[PDB]
């Protein structure tokens, strides 16, 4: 059993909102502020989920050391790193490129760091940060294989943001009854669009959840991540960090989690007509 | 036979550094500056890769057609629509959410226009624009099927984009004896990074291939795109549409595409850090 005394979250959200961003933030503050044993296992092959967490050292993902060095290289000194507040952090990198399931590459790197021991028992908060760009039969397989049954949708107000939450939302009601997985939330990184407060609330309220956090815009997030950090460390005194910080306190305090109603076609169409999208 | 007498290309790329806008005002620049006809199937399903020669009106997904309405309403008047300069556009769309592999819906989708035939005999110039966030086997299946045996990748000089980037060589490689795949260039979305130049040839000289065009950043693309246009719709005058046409042209004119070297692991981390990414 992975980290049964943990709180596992999976958080799946589509490339170039922020997700990452908003992950390693959640963990740190979660580390910083609540004192609370956290690690971070990167599943998006195209996203770097732990960088900022080891102070803008790369990490080697676990499938190029097995495809380069070989399976016997693949130990916890070599893939599990440690970094700010002592948070641990992985990455499943992506397949055999051109030819291997990139779902199932994810999959081959847990049952690994399984093998390897590697989810502390004592951890606090365990993170699957999953690609959600697109909810295929593989990047599906968390969900199918209960990796984690609490969910949370990253999303932002842009078009394909909001087609790939509602499709995320879809994913988890297919295995919902199978698996146990449940949505816990959405959390919105703010683009600054005319009404996205509003139409956050209106997509929450559809698929039958809520918005966990609204995730404010705010340069310190590039200052931070300029310094090679996450803006907790950086300054966690300063608004941003205690956005963070009420996320962070938000999903490990969550113990209410639904099965998503999905829109249909016709319905995100109209949503998005509505916002001027 | 799809577009026997046509150029037919694959554009790769990772998500976020603006491959569909690059494809689209390439498409653009060729109906435009050079009289061609030209269509695009989208297979990216996190990227829209028609609205801007749509006027901002997105097109259905074959995919989402086939699941909602049913195979019968997948039609060429319902899939396939007419955009600036006569340019013919096509979504595949994605998945059935958690269950299918987003490749085969990709390959699906090609299959269907191919039955509907919506592949004009007499176009000049057929676009694929692939997402290459990842190398999955499937979304190397255009790859393995030679949907288009002169592929172009888009990267930028950042890290995850330049790993996607000989990611998708690797994939190339993978299929050039059995498809006859070739890589034609690289193109570069320039992000503006100090000896993003420099970097880019070194990259393409170690791969073996070339640097088919640098888009500079230009605020134009920002503008046209709020108007929900192409820059050459929006002004085919400016220094932009200019560089659109440029490499439209060498796209267009390209007859020397070769079998990629791509770099090892070592070598790639040398070549960021040289950089300073
Ligand atoms: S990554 Fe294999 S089904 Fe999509
Ligand atoms: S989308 Fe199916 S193997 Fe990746
Ligand atoms: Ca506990
Ligand atoms: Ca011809």
């Amino acid at each position: 059993e992975i980290a049964p005394d943990a709180k596992k979250v999976a958080i799946y959200g589509k490339g170039g909102i922020g997700k990452s961003t908003t992950t390693q933030n959640t963990a740190a503050a979660l580390a910083y502020f609540f004192d609370k044993k956290v690690m971070i296992h990167g599943c998006d092959p195209k996203a770097d989920s732990t960088r900022m967490i080891l102070h803008g050292k790369p990490q080697d993902t676990v499938m190029d050391v097995l495809r380069e060095e070989g399976e016997e290289a693949v130990t916890l000194e070599k893939v599990r790193k440690i970094g700010f507040k002592d948070i641990l952090c992985v990455e499943s990198g992506g397949p055999e490129p051109g030819v291997g399931c990139a779902g199932r590459g994810v999959i081959t790197a847990v049952d690994m760091m399984r093998e390897l021991e590697g989810y502390p028992d004592d951890l606090d908060n365990l993170f699957f940060d999953v690609l959600g760009d697109v909810v295929c039969g593989g990047f599906a397989m968390p969900l199918r294989d209960g990796l984690a049954q609490e969910i949370y949708i990253v999303t932002s107000g842009e078009m394909m943001a909001l087609y790939a939450a509602n499709n995320i939302a879809k994913g988890i009601l297919k295995y919902a009854e199978q698996s146990g997985v449940r949505l816990g939330g959405i959390i919105c990184n703010a683009r600054n669009v005319d009404g996205e407060k509003e139409l956050m609330d209106e997509f929450c309220d559809k698929l039958g959840t809520k918005l966990i956090h609204y995730v404010p815009r705010d340069n310190i997030v590039q200052k931070a991540e300029f310094n090679k950090m996450t803006v907790i460390e950086f300054d966690p005194e300063c608004n941003q960090a205690k956005e963070y910080r009420t996320l962070a306190k938000n999903i490990d305090e969550n113990d209410e989690l639904v099965k998503p109603t999905p829109m249909t076609m016709d319905e995100l169409e109209e949503l998005v007509v509505k916002y001027g999208l």
